[PDB]
């Protein structure tokens, strides 16, 4: 009956598109929160009018007070920095972001614990796989109520590139990128299908070659960098990805999506967050799916988790 | 710019739902044709009013003249009988339909050749794999411009049942049923994925058993009969399935869908229509996808094709 | 988070389309209830498969027990007869329906009181303005939680016909038909706009004439009869209209819709249900809007209410 | 069948949201064109991935060459400046934009005439009512194939503000703001309706007062300024508005929308563009609607057109 209340903790580039999309889908009431005075109210005022064009009925208001987290059903955290100062577009790496972004999670976690402990939480702030757990530790929310953005966005790239080469509906391509969001992303060739058919079949048929696939792989891992060098840290697709995830929770869709979640033994790991297929429903994370990886694949997973494990010690 | 013109050749149970769905999706102008006097004009009047509730702008008119096929962009043929005089609901079989519906194809084909030779055609009339080729022969349209309903409907059942057992979004289950629509339908266990993951992984995990899967199989094959025995020849899912197909042609979606199409050597067969994955886009059938079947799977394919072959001889 | 639970009390022609539309819009879980054995389980099985084609996640099950009303969020009552034994299609009149459908309301009301006292209820069963108050009396629900189908359906016809004549989007025509659903329906010329512009301006411009408008009026009033005479009691538009209403409650849309509601002094009447603009939101009927009618318009209102009053006495 | 080809001539803030929205609605293939090297390709790459999340199939590519206008079905012109240099947020006025924006139209018109003379054109660049005609003069396209952004955006504000005060679905409020986009906007109190009911009725009922309406009026005329002072020149709602207009053309919706169009006698004016209700269909502007204004209202219209007429002489 009541509309879900959605709090965008951070109203920069991603938060802007997220608000637009939420109204388009009439998904819930929106608070656009930020540290920067004024900006949020303006983005919110602008976004609010689209209610007419979209046949929607969602309030959109800006905020500068953590008090607006009260009674939140969904909280989305994009608070932080894209770049590190003194670095050039070339040297862009998500790693160099522990610097300006670690403290922010501590703060935000405190307020969440006090204002909306029953909310479902999605963390985006880089380096996500580390930040997600930090926020989880400070917010006190249950393990099934917090996830980080990753697979959905990374696979959307791989899915889309394959679809262009094969000339089919992008949604018709399925793929899995697990372990961690970042340069050690694990792309699983064996788990790629097109129209439900193993990719190998298309290679045997010479519709696509192993090399063009490898090319596509490279382009997938380095896409954020390619975009950073062309314009700025990606924000449109990140937005759609997060919202596909939020929507699955709010509408209880029970979609299978690859998100950063807490491992309790899966893949032989514990006390850390890693990307893997999950099911997002109205109870939050309904189920975590463990891919039955082979020897070589496990090795890759292990390496990505170590990269997350290493930065963790950096605080 | 102009709206597509869609002609439903047959306006019974399936035609009724198709028209409703077309207005919902603002998919194109609709002519509801039938030989029964007046009935279609009423269904059409009723349906036209939903343009208001759906924010659409599609005309819906009834017809009793083949003249209305003129300039059609899409023609959907459901004309015929759902079952067979002197027959009980328990002995229901789409095969006893050669009696009831052969001649109708010849008549309709002639008018199509005359009024809309460039239309995309979808045949539903059972037994579909035979009927579609008959309409193909008398209408004269190119092989990439005509398909029969089958896989989309059969897999929706298999996908749905599995999804109930696994507790995931039904769209997240992918599966293939090929060869023929009917009792000899080929259900390919090896081609089933959930969230892009091989079904075998969920069986290994004890999420679903081989036995439960086989039961789901029997259910899938006997679904039409189960519904006939509870109410009547199924028509809501058949309609949605057809519209998914028509929509992919009208909007140039390029979805991979399993439909009855003319085989020119694939799977070792020719001069006959059989169900297989294919791509539907703005040009019609953009590509036929031949599954690289193993020896066991090929055997079953050939048995389904043989049933189609047998009925074809009954002329 | 949880999906709304929707119970269709009656699963004939209108119930069938309602269930289809609910899946299309992923609006909630559906129970298709009826007294006819087996029929609803079949319609429900058929309908459930469309979850795949529609990217939805709504359960659809049949029922023959009032037990399934338990915890319903929305209940829609279509239970009854569409016409009347020994009567011809030409003498069709929603009034001869007191015979056919009074007692059914008492029975249903009792079970509602027992199983789902907090549900939002929509009555369709003709003659609706009488039936809705009967169900209101026996079910015990609050006045803001029960309405009858009428204005939304009647105006969709008037809006559509005008839109055809003027060549505009049907949603761009706005109009009001109040008082009662039936032959005494009050069509208010003064309250007609096109793109927010008074209809009179288009008449002054010679875009439509007074005569054409009056013809459109006769058509609007006699639409059900025209369709009965061509096919059967209308059900596709009635269904879309009901779902528009249910959707505005479930998604908290706060749309202004004309429904049958309990009058407590508005228009000079009380202790009776009559059609008038109202707002449907998450709380149910959020506000009843009383049109500031002139002397001529009031006269007509009173005549419609008197017809409802007369039939009420036939107990 | 084929997808519409849509060229965004200008890829700044508005162009960015427009591309996002087009993919969401699967409305057509997109070229994101601009003078600034690199930026466009990046925004395009980013936007392209959302195809997966949105079930869409639209190509999104960047461009720096006017050659990409070839075969365009829709061209949208946002090319230019928001601000004037040396001016503060306080002194922001759309007038001070003849400066940096006039020449741009000449250029773009030449290419349009040579690359896509059959396209439908929407102009946004401020001051729109002047720029639209300039572009019309240089492009040579027919009067029914070119319009400027105005009413839709300005009314969305008025509609939304009224809806908040009255607590109804924003789409349920209808209003007209004609003459010119800018500080002399003509807000027509007499043409405001809520749920199709004259606003006066709600004032008589004391649901809203004349003063709060006047307040709302002020806020409507100064909204861009309020947003400019809070963040930046509005871009989200502008985007949705333009796209509602584009969509009506591509899907042949025949919606009634207030856009800047060429007057040939209407309201007693000629050889100039002014905002007024129009119908946008697949032939472009199907009809221009002349509001039958009264003496006071005409005076206001005349004043807004003079403001457009004055700036025209400024070149
Ligand atoms: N997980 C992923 O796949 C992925 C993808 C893209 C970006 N990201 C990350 O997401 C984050 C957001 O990116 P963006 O494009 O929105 O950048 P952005 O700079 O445009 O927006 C971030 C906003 O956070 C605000 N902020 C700072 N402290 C805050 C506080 N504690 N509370 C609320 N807001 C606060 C800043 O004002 C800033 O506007 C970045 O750190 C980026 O690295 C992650
Ligand atoms: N392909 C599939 O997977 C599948 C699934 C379900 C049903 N079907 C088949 O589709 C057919 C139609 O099903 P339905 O439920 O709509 O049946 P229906 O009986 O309700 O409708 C059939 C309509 O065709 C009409 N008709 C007869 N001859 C005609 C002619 N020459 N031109 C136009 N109309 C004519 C009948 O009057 C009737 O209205 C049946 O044969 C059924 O077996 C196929
Ligand atoms: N409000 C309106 O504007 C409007 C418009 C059209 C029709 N109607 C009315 O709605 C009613 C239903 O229309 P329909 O076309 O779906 O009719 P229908 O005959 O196809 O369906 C009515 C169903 O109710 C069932 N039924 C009988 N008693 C029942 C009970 N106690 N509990 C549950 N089900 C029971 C019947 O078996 C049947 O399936 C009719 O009275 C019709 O006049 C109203
Ligand atoms: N009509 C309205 O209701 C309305 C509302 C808002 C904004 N606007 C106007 O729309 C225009 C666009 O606003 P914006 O927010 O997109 O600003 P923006 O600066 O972010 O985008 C404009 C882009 O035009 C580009 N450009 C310059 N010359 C070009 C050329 N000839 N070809 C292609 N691109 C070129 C610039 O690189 C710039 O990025 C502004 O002039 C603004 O005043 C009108």
């Amino acid at each position: 009956a009541p509309k879900a209340k959605i709090v965008l903790v951070g109203s920069g580039m991603i938060g802007g598109v997220m608000a637009t999309l939420i109204v388009q889908k009439n998904l819930g009431d929106v608070v656009m929160f930020d540290i920067v005075k004024n900006m949020p109210h303006g983005k919110a005022l602008d976004t609010s009018h689209t209610n007419v064009m979209a046949y929607s009925n969602c309030k959109v208001s800006g905020s500068n007070t953590y008090d607006d987290l009260k009674d939140a059903d969904v909280v989305i955290v994009t608070a932080g920095f894209t770049k590190a100062p003194g670095k050039s577009d070339k040297e862009w790496n998500r790693d160099d972001l522990l610097p300006l972004n670690n403290k922010i999670m501590i703060e935000i976690g405190g307020h969440i614990k006090n204002n909306c402990p029953n909310a479902f939480i999605i963390v985006v702030t880089n380096p996500v796989d580390v930040m997600v757990q930090l926020l989880h530790q400070h917010s006190g929310v249950p393990k099934n109520k917090i996830v980080g953005l990753g697979g959905v966005l990374d696979t959307s790239r791989l899915k889309y590139y394959i679809s262009q080469k094969l000339n089919v509906c992008p949604r018709d391509v399925n793929a899995h990128i697990v372990g961690a969001h970042g340069n050690k992303m694990v792309l699983l060739k064996r788990y790629i299908t097109v129209g439900g058919i193993p990719l190998q079949e298309f290679i045997n048929n010479k519709k696509i070659t192993d090399q063009e696939l490898d090319a596509i792989f490279d382009r997938t891992i380095n896409t954020a960098l390619e975009i950073v060098n062309l314009h700025a840290s990606p924000y449109v697709a990140p937005a759609a990805a997060i919202i596909e995830m939020a929507e699955s929770y709010i509408r209880d869709l029970r979609k299978v999506l690859i998100c950063s979640t807490l491992l309790e033994g899966q893949y032989g790991h514990k006390d850390i967050f890693a990307g893997t297929p999950l099911v997002i429903g109205g109870n939050g994370v309904e189920q975590v799916i463990e891919l039955q990886l082979n020897a070589d694949e496990k090795k890759k997973f292990d390496e990505a988790v170590a990269e997350t494990s290493r930065m963790k010690a950096l605080i």
